Protein backbone atom coordinates (compact mmCIF):
# COMPACT_ATOMS: atom_id res chain seq x y z
CA UNK A 1 0.00 0.00 0.00
CA UNK A 2 1.26 3.56 -1.07
CA UNK A 3 -0.14 6.06 1.80
CA UNK A 4 0.85 10.15 1.41
CA UNK A 5 1.05 12.38 4.38
CA UNK A 6 0.73 16.17 4.38
CA UNK A 7 -0.33 19.08 6.40
CA UNK A 8 -1.83 21.90 4.64
CA UNK A 9 -3.12 25.13 5.23
CA UNK A 10 -6.09 26.58 3.34
CA UNK A 11 -6.48 26.26 -0.29
CA UNK A 12 -3.87 23.13 -0.06
CA UNK A 13 -0.62 25.22 0.37
CA UNK A 14 2.24 23.13 1.64
CA UNK A 15 5.03 25.00 0.90
CA UNK A 16 6.56 29.02 0.55
CA UNK A 17 9.93 30.31 -0.06
CA UNK A 18 10.34 30.89 3.20
CA UNK A 19 9.52 28.77 6.38
CA UNK A 20 5.50 28.28 7.40
CA UNK A 21 4.43 31.13 9.91
CA UNK A 22 3.10 28.25 12.57
CA UNK A 23 4.57 26.33 15.16
CA UNK A 24 2.85 22.82 15.26
CA UNK A 25 4.42 20.51 17.54
CA UNK A 26 1.46 18.23 17.71
CA UNK A 27 1.60 17.79 13.97
CA UNK A 28 4.87 16.93 13.73
CA UNK A 29 4.46 13.84 16.55
CA UNK A 30 1.42 13.04 14.50
CA UNK A 31 4.08 12.72 11.23
CA UNK A 32 6.52 10.91 13.71
CA UNK A 33 3.70 8.35 14.94
CA UNK A 34 2.73 7.83 11.69
CA UNK A 35 5.75 7.23 9.58
CA UNK A 36 8.09 5.51 12.16
CA UNK A 37 9.75 1.68 10.85
CA UNK A 38 8.41 2.51 7.55
CA UNK A 39 10.19 3.46 4.57
CA UNK A 40 9.61 7.40 3.57
CA UNK A 41 9.74 8.95 -0.32
CA UNK A 42 10.60 12.11 -0.53
CA UNK A 43 11.66 14.69 -3.53
CA UNK A 44 15.37 16.13 -2.93
CA UNK A 45 14.20 19.79 -1.85
CA UNK A 46 12.40 18.46 0.64
CA UNK A 47 15.40 16.26 1.87
CA UNK A 48 17.69 19.56 1.71
CA UNK A 49 14.27 21.43 4.00
CA UNK A 50 14.64 18.83 6.69
CA UNK A 51 18.60 18.57 6.60
CA UNK A 52 19.54 15.09 8.29
CA UNK A 53 18.02 11.57 7.80
CA UNK A 54 15.09 10.81 9.96
CA UNK A 55 15.95 8.31 12.67
CA UNK A 56 13.93 4.90 12.70
CA UNK A 57 12.87 5.09 8.98
CA UNK A 58 14.36 4.19 5.78
CA UNK A 59 14.89 7.41 3.75
CA UNK A 60 14.64 7.48 -0.09
CA UNK A 61 15.41 10.74 -1.90
CA UNK A 62 14.27 11.29 -5.78
CA UNK A 63 16.84 13.27 -7.51
CA UNK A 64 17.98 13.64 -11.21
CA UNK A 65 21.29 13.97 -10.11
CA UNK A 66 24.23 11.86 -8.54
CA UNK A 67 23.34 11.72 -4.19
CA UNK A 68 25.42 13.36 -1.99
CA UNK A 69 25.17 11.68 1.14
CA UNK A 70 25.15 8.18 1.49
CA UNK A 71 23.20 7.89 4.87
CA UNK A 72 20.18 7.44 2.05
CA UNK A 73 19.07 6.12 -0.58
CA UNK A 74 18.82 7.70 -3.58
CA UNK A 75 17.01 7.15 -7.14
CA UNK A 76 16.10 8.41 -10.37
CA UNK A 77 12.44 7.65 -10.96
CA UNK A 78 9.69 6.63 -9.48
CA UNK A 79 9.77 2.78 -10.13
CA UNK A 80 13.26 2.89 -8.50
CA UNK A 81 11.61 4.45 -5.61
CA UNK A 82 9.06 2.03 -5.45
CA UNK A 83 11.92 -0.82 -5.53
CA UNK A 84 13.82 0.56 -3.10
CA UNK A 85 11.17 0.23 -0.50
CA UNK A 86 11.12 -3.99 -0.69
CA UNK A 87 8.39 -6.08 0.42
CA UNK A 88 6.78 -3.90 3.25
CA UNK A 89 3.11 -3.56 4.16
CA UNK A 90 3.32 0.33 3.81
CA UNK A 91 5.15 2.93 1.61
CA UNK A 92 5.26 7.05 3.17
CA UNK A 93 5.14 9.69 0.83
CA UNK A 94 6.76 12.57 1.86
CA UNK A 95 6.29 15.40 -0.46
CA UNK A 96 7.02 17.87 -1.56
CA UNK A 97 4.48 18.96 -4.06
CA UNK A 98 5.87 17.93 -7.56
CA UNK A 99 6.55 13.95 -5.69
CA UNK A 100 3.15 14.19 -4.47
CA UNK A 101 1.42 14.71 -7.45
CA UNK A 102 3.32 11.84 -9.11
CA UNK A 103 1.85 10.08 -6.03
CA UNK A 104 -1.30 10.43 -5.68
CA UNK A 105 -2.86 7.76 -8.21
CA UNK A 106 -1.17 5.59 -6.91
CA UNK A 107 -2.36 5.80 -3.46
CA UNK A 108 -4.79 4.04 -1.28
CA UNK A 109 -4.66 6.37 1.83
CA UNK A 110 -4.36 10.12 2.95
CA UNK A 111 -2.93 11.10 5.95
CA UNK A 112 -3.79 14.66 6.25
CA UNK A 113 -3.25 18.01 8.80
CA UNK A 114 -5.79 20.73 8.15
CA UNK A 115 -4.50 23.58 9.59
CA UNK A 116 -6.53 26.99 10.11
CA UNK A 117 -4.19 29.17 8.47
CA UNK A 118 -4.54 31.63 5.48
CA UNK A 119 -1.39 32.10 3.83
CA UNK A 120 0.18 32.58 0.09
CA UNK A 121 1.93 30.10 -1.04
CA UNK A 122 4.31 28.80 -4.16
CA UNK A 123 3.29 24.67 -3.53
CA UNK A 124 0.33 22.99 -3.06
CA UNK A 125 -1.07 19.75 -2.32
CA UNK A 126 -2.54 17.81 -5.17
CA UNK A 127 -6.14 18.45 -5.76
CA UNK A 128 -8.50 15.28 -4.93
CA UNK A 129 -12.39 14.75 -4.61
CA UNK A 130 -13.73 14.35 -1.59
CA UNK A 131 -16.52 11.50 -3.09
CA UNK A 132 -13.57 9.71 -4.03
CA UNK A 133 -12.53 8.88 -0.40
CA UNK A 134 -13.58 7.57 2.59
CA UNK A 135 -12.89 9.62 6.00
CA UNK A 136 -12.50 6.70 8.25
CA UNK A 137 -10.43 9.08 11.50
CA UNK A 138 -10.63 12.98 12.19
CA UNK A 139 -9.61 14.88 15.12
CA UNK A 140 -9.90 18.32 15.77
CA UNK A 141 -7.96 20.45 17.70
CA UNK A 142 -7.43 23.93 19.01
CA UNK A 143 -4.31 25.88 19.04
CA UNK A 144 -2.74 26.14 22.75
CA UNK A 145 -0.07 27.15 24.31
CA UNK A 146 2.19 25.09 21.96
CA UNK A 147 0.62 24.71 18.67
CA UNK A 148 -0.61 28.38 16.90
CA UNK A 149 -3.03 27.25 15.27
CA UNK A 150 -6.20 24.72 15.22
CA UNK A 151 -5.73 21.61 13.10
CA UNK A 152 -7.56 18.66 12.06
CA UNK A 153 -6.07 15.14 11.94
CA UNK A 154 -7.79 13.21 9.01
CA UNK A 155 -7.16 9.68 7.41
CA UNK A 156 -9.13 9.50 4.30
CA UNK A 157 -8.99 5.49 2.84
CA UNK A 158 -9.69 5.43 -1.35
CA UNK A 159 -13.24 4.26 -2.19
N1 LIG B 1 3.43 20.94 4.53
C1 LIG B 1 3.84 19.68 4.19
O1 LIG B 1 3.22 18.58 4.34
C2 LIG B 1 5.08 19.53 3.33
C3 LIG B 1 5.57 18.24 3.00
C4 LIG B 1 6.71 18.08 2.20
C5 LIG B 1 7.30 19.23 1.63
N2 LIG B 1 6.75 20.43 1.92
C6 LIG B 1 7.30 21.67 1.28
O2 LIG B 1 7.19 21.49 -0.14
C7 LIG B 1 8.24 22.27 -0.82
C8 LIG B 1 9.03 21.42 -1.84
O3 LIG B 1 8.12 20.79 -2.81
P1 LIG B 1 8.65 20.83 -4.25
O4 LIG B 1 7.59 20.36 -5.20
O5 LIG B 1 9.39 22.12 -4.52
O6 LIG B 1 9.89 19.82 -4.13
P2 LIG B 1 9.99 18.20 -3.87
O7 LIG B 1 8.86 17.49 -4.51
O8 LIG B 1 10.33 18.01 -2.47
O9 LIG B 1 11.32 17.91 -4.71
C9 LIG B 1 11.33 17.97 -6.13
C10 LIG B 1 12.65 17.41 -6.53
O10 LIG B 1 12.59 15.95 -6.48
C11 LIG B 1 13.19 15.33 -7.63
N3 LIG B 1 12.21 14.54 -8.35
C12 LIG B 1 10.89 14.58 -8.25
N4 LIG B 1 10.28 13.69 -9.02
C13 LIG B 1 11.29 13.07 -9.66
C14 LIG B 1 11.35 12.01 -10.61
N5 LIG B 1 10.24 11.45 -11.04
N6 LIG B 1 12.59 11.64 -11.00
C15 LIG B 1 13.69 12.20 -10.50
N7 LIG B 1 13.71 13.19 -9.64
C16 LIG B 1 12.51 13.62 -9.22
C17 LIG B 1 13.86 16.52 -8.37
O11 LIG B 1 15.14 16.68 -7.79
P3 LIG B 1 16.39 17.27 -8.71
O12 LIG B 1 15.96 18.67 -8.84
O13 LIG B 1 17.59 17.02 -7.81
O14 LIG B 1 16.25 16.48 -9.96
C18 LIG B 1 12.91 17.65 -8.02
O15 LIG B 1 13.44 18.92 -8.32
C19 LIG B 1 9.05 22.93 0.33
O16 LIG B 1 8.41 24.21 0.51
C20 LIG B 1 8.76 22.00 1.51
O17 LIG B 1 8.98 22.57 2.78
C21 LIG B 1 5.68 20.61 2.74
N1 LIG C 1 1.60 16.12 8.80
C1 LIG C 1 2.76 16.49 8.32
N2 LIG C 1 3.35 17.57 8.88
C2 LIG C 1 4.54 18.03 8.47
O1 LIG C 1 5.01 19.10 8.99
C3 LIG C 1 5.20 17.38 7.37
N3 LIG C 1 6.39 17.77 6.89
C4 LIG C 1 6.92 17.00 5.88
C5 LIG C 1 8.27 17.41 5.30
N4 LIG C 1 9.09 18.07 6.33
C6 LIG C 1 9.52 17.58 7.53
C7 LIG C 1 10.31 18.44 8.34
C8 LIG C 1 10.84 18.06 9.57
C9 LIG C 1 10.54 16.80 10.09
C10 LIG C 1 11.05 16.28 11.36
O2 LIG C 1 12.03 16.81 11.84
N5 LIG C 1 10.45 15.27 11.98
C11 LIG C 1 11.07 14.59 13.10
C12 LIG C 1 10.79 15.31 14.41
C13 LIG C 1 9.41 15.02 14.94
C14 LIG C 1 9.13 15.59 16.34
O3 LIG C 1 9.67 16.69 16.63
O4 LIG C 1 8.35 14.95 17.12
C15 LIG C 1 10.71 13.12 13.03
O5 LIG C 1 11.41 12.32 13.67
O6 LIG C 1 9.79 12.73 12.28
C16 LIG C 1 9.79 15.96 9.27
C17 LIG C 1 9.29 16.34 8.05
C18 LIG C 1 6.17 15.95 5.29
N6 LIG C 1 4.97 15.58 5.73
C19 LIG C 1 4.47 16.24 6.77
N7 LIG C 1 3.30 15.89 7.29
Amino acid sequence: MISLIAALAVDRVIGMENAMPWNLPADLAWFKRNTLNKPVIMGRHTWESIGRPLPGRKNIILSSQPGTDDRVTWVKSVDEAIAACGDVPEIMVIGGGRVYEQFLPKAQKLYLTHIDAEVEGDTHFPDYEPDDWESVFSEFHDADAQNSHSYCFEILERR
